[PDB]
C-alpha cells in the first residue's frame, strides 16, 4: 500500500498524522510512503528525518493525496481539500461526522472510505482519542498556574507557595483521563489538590494512586459549591445542566481561575460558554479569569503527535497489511471507526444525527 | 563502680532508667548493677532480662540505693526516699531543681553529687531531654486522633477521611524536635498538616524534609488565629503572652480538639490552663476539646524507657569508668548536668531562682 | 416524593442517614425532605444546616415517619418503632433481616417495602457496605495504636517507635478493603507492616500500591502463626473454622493487642469469642490486650455519615425520581436490595435462612 | 512609631511592603501604620483588609511618607517621591545603592536613615532576599514550561511527556535556594532534571534531599556542555567569564528554552545579554528560545508580597520597639542593613564602589 501524510492546513495545526518511527514501522512492512514537504516541522521533524526513515518527500499537497491509496491527517479535510478526494480513498482522521453535515456528504459523494480516530473504540474506551485526554489534562494545570500570574489576569500566586506561604487550592471535576492527568501536575506544582467524582470506585481507585498527595470529594452540588468557592484554579475534567453554576463562580474570590477543557461542547462551567484564540485567550465574569482557548494539546505538537502517532499507526498497518474490508473483519475496535463508505454512512450515530441510513461497514465495502 | 536503679515510686510510672542493654554496657565495662524487683516491669523488662544481661536483682528498694555509688532514676526522689540519701551519693535523673525548692534543699545539704538530665547540653540542645521531646510529639498527634472520637467528646472524625470524604486539619505551632515528630504521625494519619514556626530557615528546612505532604506557614497573630478557626486538631508544639488566645479558640468549630505540650507550663494555648489526671482528661471550652493529660510519653513507658536509656547510659558509663569529677572535666555537657555537690548549688539557674551561691561543680567537688 | 429522616435511637448511635448535601440533591430534583430534631447534630450537622439546604425540621419523630414517602436510616427499626410502620412505606436502612427473625416478621406483615443498605450489590461488591469497611480499617489502626499505650492496658510503645528505637509489628490478616485502609494508617503510623492473604494477585496489588512500605506474605496457617507471634498488633480484616488459634495467640507477647474486625460475626481470632462495650472495652487472654468494641465506624460518627450518605442518596434519588417499581426495574443492584415488599420475602437468601417463599420484588410488588 | 506603606508607583509593580498580618503586628506592640489607598490591591489585599487589621487609609502618597516615622517600601524611591524625604526619616526597603550613584546621593543629603532589605545579613546569607530567590526558582521551571508550548516559539513538548512517550530534560546551573526551588517544580512538572553544582557537599544534600527524582552533575565546562546540549529547558540558577558558552547554546535543539535567573545582572549565559519586557518577553539566537523578562517574583505578586512580609515586618518591629539605634546595636543583621544615616554612607562597599568615606552606622547616628 501507498500511505500519504500531507501537511495540516487549519490555522496553527503543528501536529502531523506521522513520524519517522510510524514511517519505518509502514517501510519495514512493505510499504511506501509520502510526505508533503514541511509536514512534521510544526511538530519538529523535518523531511530529512522522514526521508531518513525512507519516506519520500513531495513538493505538493495534490500529488500526496493523489498517489496514496491510504492519506493519514490529524484534522478533518477542510473545503480547499474536497478536489483531492476520490472514490475509493482512505482518509484516516480526527472527522466530528455527526456535527459536520456539510463534510458527511462531500465524504459519501465523493465515494471516500473516512475512518474516524474518535469513534475506534475498545470497550467503553476510545484509544485514539486518549492520548489527546491525557496531555489536555497535563496541560491545564500548566496554563491554570500561568493565568494565575497577575500579568495574565490572575491574582498573582504559585500553586507551590514558597516556605512560610501558604498552596494554592486546585480543583478537578472528572477524575478519568483528563482529571487524572490534571491531579498530576497540580500536585508537582505543590497545589492542595481536591479530585470531585460522582463514582467513588474511581475516586478509591484515586486513593490507591495518589494516596494522601490529593483529597478526594464525592461529586454532588453542595460538594462542588464548597469546593470551588475555596479554589485559587477549577478544571472541568469532563469531557461530556451544568456541574459549576454562575453562582458557585460568583462565590469565588477574584483573580481565580477556571480551565474547562469541554468549553468546545458548552462546557460543565455556565460562565465558559465561548471560545477564544490564542491572541484573546482569556474573559473574566464575577472577578474570575476564565480560559478560553480550545484544543489544549495544539499548545504542543510535538508531544501530541507523538502521542497521537504512538495508538493510531499500528491500525493504520493492519490496512496496509490486509486492505480495509480484512482489517475491519479482524479488529471490531478499527470497524467502529468506519464513519463513510462506498455511498453509506457506515456509524450508526452519524446516520441517526444527520438522517441517513445506517449501513454497515462491510455490507456497505461489497 | 556499682550502680543501682530501683523502681520509680511515683504515682503510674511505668518507665525505668535502665534496660538489659544498659546493664550490658555496664558489666562489660567492669561495673555491677543493681536492680530492684519489678524495676523493669512496667516497661516490659523482667527481672530475668536484667539478670541474663548480668544484674543482681535487689529484693528492696533500700538496699539498692545503700550498696550503689551512682542510683539512676526517671523521675526525682520522692520524700519517701530522703531517707536512702547520703554523702557522697551519685543521683542521676530528671530533677527539676529550680521548681522544687525543697528537693534542692535536701539534696544540698544531705551531701548528694546530684546531676540532672534535662541540664546536660551540647550547644542550644539538651540531649537528654530530647527524646521525651520526639515521644511526646509522636504522642500529640495519636491522642489528637483519639480525641476528635465522638466517645471522647471530639466531632467524630478520622483525620484522614475516606475515599470521597474531605481530611481532617491538623495545625501544629512549633516546628522543632515536638512539632516534627507530631507532623510524622499526622500526614501518616492523612491529615492536611500544616506546620507554624517563628523561623523561616526551620520552615525552609521542613519543607526539605517534609515536601508537599505539609504547609508550613510564618508565625504571627494572624496566620494563627485563621489557621486554628480551621483546625480539627490543634497541636501546641512550643516547649517554652500566649500564641493562641481564648478568641482564638472561641473561634474554633466545636468538637475540636487542642493537644498543647507545654500544659505543664502553662502552655502556648490561653484556654489550657490547667492540667488534668487519665481518669478525667479533657474539659471543654467554647465547645473545643483541651487535652490535659501531662507526661504523655509516659503513657507509652517502654518507648520512653529505651530512647531516654539510650543517651543516658553512655554519660552514666563515663562517670562509672572515670568518677564525676574526670568525667565532667572531660565532658562539658555532663558538667553542665551537675546541679549539686558536697554542700553547694553548682547550676548557676538553680542558684539564682532560689537564692543561693552558684559554686562551680569542679571547685564544689574539690 | 417526600423523604423523611428521624433521629436514630440505638444506643449513643450519632449517624444520620442525611446530610445538607443529601436534602439538597433531593430538593433541586423536586422532592421535600423532612428532617426530625437533632437527627444530624451526632455528626455534627445543625437543624439550621439542614433548613437552609431546604428541609423541614419536625418536632416529632411519629410525624417525619407519618408524612414521609420514604424513610432513611442508619440502623434497623427498634420495636419502639414498629407503630410509625404502615403498608407502602419504603424503609431504606441497614436491616440485616437473616439475622432478626423478629423484624422481618414485623415488616413483612406491616405491609412495609423494606430496602436494606447491605444487600445492594454490583458484581462482587456491596457499594453501600464499602464505606462502613473503610471507615472500620482506618479506625482499626488507630484503636490498635491506643490499645498499645500502657493506661489501656498495652505494653506501652509507639507502632513508630523514636530515632533508635525500634519500630512495631502491624500484622493485618486480609488484604481488602478492610485491610487496605487499615494497612494505609498503620504504614503512617510508622510500623512495620505486614498484610497477609490467601489471594496471590491481591498481594500483586498491594505490592503495586505499597511497594516497599510494606510486607505481602500468603496466607496459610504457619505464616499467620509465625507473623502473629512476631505482632505487637494484629488487626482481623476479614469479615467473612478461625484463622488465628488461642495457640497462636498464646505465643504472642504479653501487651500485644489484636483488633478483630468480625468480632460481631464471631471473629477470625479463637479468642475473640465476645464483643463488649465502651466502658469495658478489652479483655486479657493469655496476657493480650481483645479490642471488643463493635462498630467502630461508630467512634467517627461523622465521617461514618457523609461517607455513608456520600453512596446512599443517588440510589434513594432514583426511588424519588421514578418510585420503587421502575427505579429496581431500571437497576438490579437497587431491586438486589429490596428484601420485603407488599406482604413477601423479596431476597432469597432472607427467605430460605428464616423459612418463607422467595418472592421476586417485581413480581411482590405488582 | 508610625509607620507608612504607600503604594508601589514603579511601572507594573503588584507588590507592597505590608499586609494585614503585618498591620496586625505593628497595632498589637503599640504602633500605628498608616496606608495609601490601593497599597495592596496589585496583591489582592484590600483598603477593608488593612482598616480591619488596625491600619488608617490614607488618600495621598504625601501625607503617609510626612506622617511617619518609617516608610516600608519594596522598591527604591524613584525620583518623583525624592521629594518626600526629610531629614531622619527610615526608609526600609530594596535599595541596590552600589547600582545607584544619584540615589545615594539624594538619600545621604536628604538626611535619610535608609536600610536597604538586600544587605541585612546573618553568616553567608541574606535573610530578606532569600524570599524572592524561592519565589523565582519556583517560577523559572513554570515559565520555561510555557515557553516550551508552540505558541510562545517553543518546540512544542510538556516537561513530562505522557505514557509512551519521552519526558522533557531540564538542566538546572546552581544548586543553592533558586537551583533546589526550580528542581522541585521541575521534578513536579514530570521532566528528568539535572542540577548542576560546584560544590560536591551540594551536591550530597541534594541527593539526600531529592533522592532518585533528580541526577546531580559536578559543574565543569564539559559536564555544563554535554548537559546543555541534551536540554529541553535550561535554567540559570546562579545570581552571581560565563558558565554557558554560545557555542554550547549553538548546539542545542531548536526550540529549547533558557531561563536565566541572573539576567539583571548580565546572567551565566552568553547568549542572554539582554533583558525584555512582558509584551516581547523572548529572543532566539541560534534556534534557542531565550526568556528575558526580568523580575520573576513579580508575576506572582501577592505570593511575593507575603513571603518577602513574613520576614521584613519582624525586623521592623525592632526598629517601631527600640529605635533605629538600639535596633542596631542588639541586632548586627539589621546593622548590616543600614546603608545611609545622617549625612554619611554606612555600608563599606557602597562606599568604596560609589567613592564616600564608610563611616558605620552607629558612629554615623550619633
Ligand atoms: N467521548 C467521550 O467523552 C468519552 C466517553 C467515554 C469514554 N471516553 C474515554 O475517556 C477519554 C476522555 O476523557 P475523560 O476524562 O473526560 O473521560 P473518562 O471516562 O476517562 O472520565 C470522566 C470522568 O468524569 C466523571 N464524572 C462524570 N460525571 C461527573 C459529574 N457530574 N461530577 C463529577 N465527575 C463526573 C466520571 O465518573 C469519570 O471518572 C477518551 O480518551 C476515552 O478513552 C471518552
Ligand atoms: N527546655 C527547652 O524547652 C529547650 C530550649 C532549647 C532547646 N531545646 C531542645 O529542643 C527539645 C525541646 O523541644 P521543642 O520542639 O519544644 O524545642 P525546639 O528548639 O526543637 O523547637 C521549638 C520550635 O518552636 C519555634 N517557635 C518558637 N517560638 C514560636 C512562636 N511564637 N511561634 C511559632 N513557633 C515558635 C522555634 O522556632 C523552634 O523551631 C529538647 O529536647 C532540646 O533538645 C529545649
Ligand atoms: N459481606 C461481606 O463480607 C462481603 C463479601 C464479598 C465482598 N464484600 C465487599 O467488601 C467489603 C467488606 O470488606 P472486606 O475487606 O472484609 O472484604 P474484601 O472482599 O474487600 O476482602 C476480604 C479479603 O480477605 C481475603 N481473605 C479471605 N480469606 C482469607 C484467609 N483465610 N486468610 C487471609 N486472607 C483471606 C480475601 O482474599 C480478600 O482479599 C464490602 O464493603 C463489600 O464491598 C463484602
Ligand atoms: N547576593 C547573592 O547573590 C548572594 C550571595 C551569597 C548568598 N546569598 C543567599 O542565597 C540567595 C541567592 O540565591 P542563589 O541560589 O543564587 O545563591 P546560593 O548561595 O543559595 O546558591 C548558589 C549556588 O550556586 C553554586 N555555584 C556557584 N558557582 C557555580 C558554578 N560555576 N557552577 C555551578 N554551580 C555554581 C554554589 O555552589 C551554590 O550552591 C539569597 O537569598 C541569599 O540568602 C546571596
Amino acid at each position: 500500500m501507498i500511505i500519504g501524510v500531507p501537511k495540516e492546513i487549519k490555522n496553527n495545526e503543528n501536529r502531523v498524522a506521522i513520524t519517522p518511527a510510524g514511517v519505518l514501522s509502514f517501510v519495514q512492512a512493505g510499504h511506501t510512503v509520502l510526505i508533503e514537504k514541511e509536514a512534521g516541522v510544526g511538530s519538529g521533524f523535518n523531511d530529512s528525518d522522514y526521508a531518513r526513515a525512507g519516506a519520500q518527500i513531495i513538493e505538493r499537497a495534490e500529488d500526496v493525496w493523489a498517489q496514496a491509496d491510504m492519506v493519514m491527517k490529524v484534522k478533518e479535510p477542510l473545503p480547499s481539500e474536497y478536489r483531492f478526494f476520490r472514490p475509493g480513498l482512505v482518509l484516516f482522521t480526527y472527522l466530528h461526522l455527526a456535527a459536520d453535515p456539510e463534510l458527511t456528504r462531500v465524504l459519501k459523494e465523493s465515494g471516500v472510505i473516512a475512518i474516524a480516530y474518535e469513534t475506534v473504540q475498545v470497550g467503553r474506551t476510545l484509544p485514539l482519542l486518549t492520548p489527546m485526554s491525557e496531555v489536555a489534562g497535563r496541560m491545564a494545570a500548566q496554563i491554570g498556574a500561568q493565568f494565575l500570574e497577575k500579568p495574565y489576569g490572575g491574582k498573582g500566586i504559585l500553586l507551590g507557595g514558597v516556605p512560610g506561604v501558604a498552596r494554592g487550592k486546585v480543583v478537578i471535576i472528572g477524575g478519568g483521563v483528563v482529571g487524572t492527568n490534571a491531579a498530576k501536575v497540580a500536585v508537582g506544582l505543590g497545589a492542595d489538590v481536591t479530585i470531585i467524582d460522582l463514582n467513588a470506585d474511581r475516586l478509591r481507585e484515586l486513593d490507591d494512586i495518589f494516596g494522601n498527595q490529593i483529597t478526594t470529594l464525592m461529586s454532588n452540588p453542595m460538594n462542588i459549591a464548597e469546593a470551588v468557592a475555596e479554589a485559587d484554579l477549577v478544571i472541568g475534567a469532563v469531557l461530556i445542566p451544568k456541574l459549576v453554576t454562575e453562582d458557585m463562580v460568583k462565590a469565588m474570590k477574584p483573580g481565580s481561575v477556571i480551565v474547562d477543557v469541554a468549553i468546545d461542547q458548552g462546557g460543565i462551567v455556565e460562565t465558559s460558554d465561548h471560545v477564544t484564540t490564542h491572541d484573546n485567550p482569556t474573559y473574566v465574569k464575577h472577578g474570575v479569569v476564565h480560559y478560553a482557548v480550545a484544543n489544549m494539546p495544539g499548545a504542543v505538537p510535538r508531544t501530541s503527535t507523538i502521542a497521537l502517532t504512538n495508538v493510531t499507526i499500528p491500525y493504520a498497518l493492519q490496512i496496509a497489511n490486509k486492505g480495509v474490508m480484512q482489517a475491519i473483519t479482524d479488529n471490531p475496535a478499527l470497524e467502529l471507526g468506519v464513519n463513510v463508505a462506498n455511498g453509506e454512512i457506515t456509524y450508526e450515530a452519524v446516520a441517526r444525527d444527520l438522517g441517513y441510513r445506517y449501513v454497515p461497514a462491510r455490507e456497505a465495502l461489497g
